[PDB]
């Protein structure tokens, strides 16, 4: 693929840092005035990472509609994502309100609650069936329904109830649990298999609201997941699959949320994932089961 050829070129000339910086320089800059209002200071995990005003998700509250979350709307791919930061101790109700209001079916979590010995986000979902959580501020109830723990990821079914109306929905929680504390996976196989599991669940589909994707800041790994998904989707859809330019797709996504893909390592890994995932796309059926075996599930 023209992508693989470009990949090897960048590798041989050792120019990932320069290409990544090119991305940083060309990326959109839009205002985040709502995020930066003093009253919202504690709704932000990093003063460094803010949703643009034009693409931010608004809570349907009268008293403060702010949450650190962005709608990424990929026109050609016909795919939408909500990228958000890992919930804060005081924003878990907001988070689940957003999931309810946006009609999301899936939540994708790409970080551990604790990494590098520090808390990367709040424990925002119940860990035991018998101990449900109530978010009083937004009047929502959340119950662990089942949990399936595999080697590289865990999938949970949750029941989210609007206590105000007593309607309930099933939310799928996809938790990639093995992203290394430093660097990137090194083999894209298990990440790809995880992406396919999210796809297979229907969570990414047009009949639902946009999937909610988060890591700690909601730009790095989150970025990588959405960039890979969209590129793969576009290669599937277009008459000329080799016309898919990762950098152009990334820059398009950066119109909707800043800082997507946080290092040159993550960029390289994005190429790797797309390239590898493209094998299962041009006819190769017997490779979905070569990512299920290359990475265990025990």
């Amino acid at each position: 693929m023209e992508m693989e050829k470009e990949f090897e070129q960048i590798d041989k000339s050792g120019s990932w840092a320069a290409i990544y910086q090119d991305i940083r320089h060309e990326a959109s800059d839009f205002p985040c005035r709502v995020a930066k209002l003093p009253k919202n200071k504690n709704r932000n995990r990093y003063r460094d990472v803010s949703p643009f005003d034009h693409s931010r998700i608004k809570l349907h509250q009268e008293d403060n509609d702010y949450i650190n979350a962005s709608l990424i709307k990929m026109e050609e791919a016909q795919r939408s994502y909500i990228l958000t930061q890992g919930p804060l101790p005081n924003t878990c109700g907001h988070f689940w309100e957003m999931v309810w209001e946006q009609k999301s079916r899936g939540v994708v979590m790409l970080n551990r609650v604790m990494e590098k010995g520090s808390l990367k986000c709040a424990q925002y979902w119940p860990q035991k069936e018998e101990k449900e959580m109530i978010f009083e501020d937004t009047n929502l109830k959340l119950t662990l329904i089942s949990e399936d723990i595999k080697s590289y990821y865990t999938v949970r079914q949750l029941e989210l109830e609007n206590l105000t109306t007593q309607e309930t929905r099933e939310i799928l929680h996809f938790h990639y649990t093995t992203w290394p504390d430093f660097g990137v996976p090194e083999s894209p196989a298990s990440f790809l298999n995880f992406l396919f599991k999210v796809r297979e669940s229907g969570s990414l589909s047009p009949e639902h609201g946009p999937v909610v994707v988060h890591c700690s800041a909601g730009i790095g790994r989150s970025g990588t997941f959405c960039l890979a998904d969209t590129c793969l989707l576009l290669m599937d859809k277009r008459k000329d699959p080799s016309s898919v330019d990762i950098k152009k797709v990334l820059l398009e996504m950066r119109k909707f949320r800043m800082g997507l893909i946080q290092s040159a390592d993550q960029l390289r890994f994005s190429y790797l994932a797309v390239i590898e995932g493209a094998k299962f796309i041009m006819g190769d059926s017997s490779v979905q089961d070569q990512w299920k075996e290359l990475s265990h599930e025990d």
